């Protein structure tokens, strides 16, 4: 798993973060709801 | 430059899905650990 070519790439950085951010937060909310049962 | 050499591209959707997928699953695992308290 070694990289090559000294330079920046994958400009979709923000996208990756946003996705994980939305998913993580989403699961938390849903999960928190299960514990309550209501 | 033609054929082979991993034809470049410009994805997006996949990235968004992967991110949310990793984040969601990640939170679940961590959360599940808290409920166990061990």
């Amino acid at each position: 798993r070694v990289q090559l070519a000294h330079h920046f790439s994958e400009p979709e950085i923000t996208l990756i973060i946003f996705g994980v951010m939305a998913g993580v937060i989403g699961t938390i909310l849903l999960i928190s709801y299960g514990i309550r049962r209501l």
